[PDB]
């Protein structure tokens, strides 16, 4: 039955005609899969004018379950016994992420209600983090959730968690358990997400005439319906790959768009959903933006673009959300407003030549329940603002001088660090990270190749490697707040220097794990002839500072730095 929405340039809900209520299988090719827990209205500020706005849902292996290839019957085990897919008690429990994005510039009401007979509670049994942005909740008469999110140029991106809907993970140390174990995180078993967006700016929405635009028209994708235009656009409406490479239709997760060199730009209207995902081929300055959809919902684990898409893991030929293998030099991809769903791999990697950066913005990830679904590349100068990634990898991968990120909030799941440095040796500098919330964690293991920290590096990806001293790594890390039970601050193999690397404001308000996992413990090994310059300030657990007189390993900080840096690090 029928939607109430409302778009105007105060605000902009929207709908999908082909919503799906599904909790174990993939939805129909166009159909949309909808919240079966959460309704989601929003008002102008005060005025009791509540329009619908879609909640859409996602759930660990996308209802495929455990398969081989994309072709194959859902949930018929069909992948070796073998292969951790990131994936183990979640699907037996619930787990799920649903969100809802709206774009506003003047203040608005959002109400939540339930659909499926749950009791929602008392706004003083409702969270919303990150916690560092505090916000006005009531309860409405027929139960519902009120909140008041006011106006702001940089939008709001959160997640509102309600008591006695919370999960507890458990962890022997090994693998999550149902009872037993120790405390590794609490978050909730339906997580609901809400993207408050501003409007575009400008000059990121395309100027599209007949002549330079190919609009594309709802329904199935089939071979060159892409087409050869400057500009790609997606208008409302739901979109799906449904051929493979060959022609043969009928096929989900069985190709992707290889664009044509002139098309530059792919525009996502608010309220598209793409089943796909997208490879640039062009020389020039290239574009994605809009408040639309791309997902991967359709693709296997490691999906192999090089071998019929089916889950044998490629670093080379493994699917992208969004690739390109052929970059000129002089180039800057301008990311504003989209966001991806259920990446089967790692999200982005622009291939080619060196001369590459990113302007990204207004940027979300959600539904990344799979093992190897890291951030985007940080290339050289790139300006990363107001972004929410859930990742079950690595976060924010600085290998690159230069890049500025800030006002991220990360949703990890429970593999590598927050911030990644490592696999090799690298020499980088003018970096900063400001405002970084991270507001979940949930790691299984306490672990150092694949650092379960806020800072890591990993070891050498290979054998016969030494550290070069000859290299350093500096930046500035500020403004830091890991919420729950946390893991530890620092676990880093040194792999070269580290030098005038500032770290200041950063609290973990809920305490550090002190479980005998040992995930609480910063890690930092010896390594002959390298410095270790960390400069730390304002350092704060459960509300206490970490100094100089409780910094160790068996007290506060649990830091334990090898001895041999003694002297080039300080706490302050």
């Amino acid at each position: 039955t029928t939607a109430n929405t409302h778009c105007g340039a105060d605000f902009c809900t929207w709908w999908h005609d082909s919503g799906e209520i599904n909790t174990q299988t993939p939805v129909q090719p166009g159909n949309v899969r909808q919240s079966h827990k959460y309704s989601v209205q929003v008002s102008l500020a005060g005025t009791n004018n509540f329009h619908d706005s879609f909640v859409y849902e996602s759930i660990p292996r996308n209802g495929n379950g455990r398969i081989y290839a994309p072709t194959d019957p859902p949930n018929s085990n069909t992948l070796d016994s073998s292969v951790d897919d990131g994936i183990s008690i979640e699907p037996s429990i619930g787990l799920n992420m649903a969100w809802s994005q709206f774009e506003y510039s003047h203040d608005v009401d959002v109400k939540i209600l339930a659909t499926d007979g749950s009791s929602l509670g008392s706004p003083s049994d409702v969270v919303i983090r990150p916690v560092s942005i505090s916000y006005a909740i009531s309860q409405s008469d027929d139960g519902g959730i009120v909140i008041r999110v006011p106006a702001d140029a940089n939008g709001r991106k959160f997640s509102v968690e309600f008591k006695t809907d919370l999960y507890t993970f458990l962890s022997d140390g090994n693998e999550y358990v149902t009872s037993g174990g120790s405390v590794v995180g609490v978050e909730p078993t339906n997580a609901l997400v809400i993207f408050a967006s501003p409007f575009l700016p400008s000059g990121m929405i395309p100027h599209m005439t007949p002549d330079n635009t190919q609009t594309m028209t709802p329904g199935p994708i089939n071979n060159g319906d892409w087409g050869a235009k400057s500009i790609l656009y997606f208008p409302p409406g739901v979109y799906w790959m449904n051929q493979d490479q060959s022609g043969n239709s009928g096929k989900l997760g069985s190709n992707h768009i290889r664009l044509n060199s002139n098309t530059y730009w792919v525009y996502l209207a608010p309220g598209a959903y793409v089943k796909g995902a997208i490879e640039y081929f062009t020389k020039q300055n290239f574009y994605a933006t809009g408040h639309g959809i791309l997902s991967g919902e359709n693709y296997v684990y490691q999906a192999n673009a090089g071998d019929n898409y089916i889950a044998v893991k490629s670093d080379s030929t493994s699917l992208r959300m969004w690739w390109h293998n052929n970059l000129g030099g002089g180039q800057t991809w301008y990311c504003v407003g989209p966001t991806i769903n259920a990446p089967p791999f790692n999200t982005m990697d622009f291939n080619g030549n060196s001369g590459i950066s990113s302007q990204i913005s207004d940027y979300k990830q959600v539904g990344a329940f799979f093992f190897q679904t890291d951030g985007p590349e940080i290339y050289p100068n790139s300006v990363v603002h107001d972004v929410f990634w859930h990742v079950n990898d690595d976060a924010i991968k600085i290998y690159y001088s230069g890049a500025s990120v800030s006002r991220a909030t990360i949703w990890k799941c429970h593999n590598d660090p927050i911030i990644q440095m490592g696999w090799t040796s690298r020499d980088i500098s003018g970096v900063t990270i400001d405002t970084l919330n991270v507001i979940h964690t949930r790691y299984i293991k306490s672990e150092t190749v694949v650092p379960s920290a806020i800072i890591g590096a990993s070891p050498f990806y290979a054998s016969g490697m030494s550290p070069d001293s000859r290299k350093s790594i500096s930046m500035t890390v500020s403004n830091v707040v890991c919420e729950g039970l946390c893991p530890s601050l620092f676990r880093i193999t040194p792999l070269q220097n580290y030098k005038n690397f500032v770290v200041k404001n950063v609290a973990f308000p809920d305490g550090l794990q002190t479980n005998s996992i040992g995930t609480g413990e910063s890690i930092i090994p010896a390594a002959s002839g390298l410095t270790m310059g960390l400069a730390i300030s304002a350092w704060t657990i459960g509300g206490q500072k970490v100094t100089m007189e409780n910094f160790q390993a068996n007290s506060l900080g649990q830091f334990n730095i090898d001895g041999s840096y003694w002297g080039e690090w300080q706490i302050s």
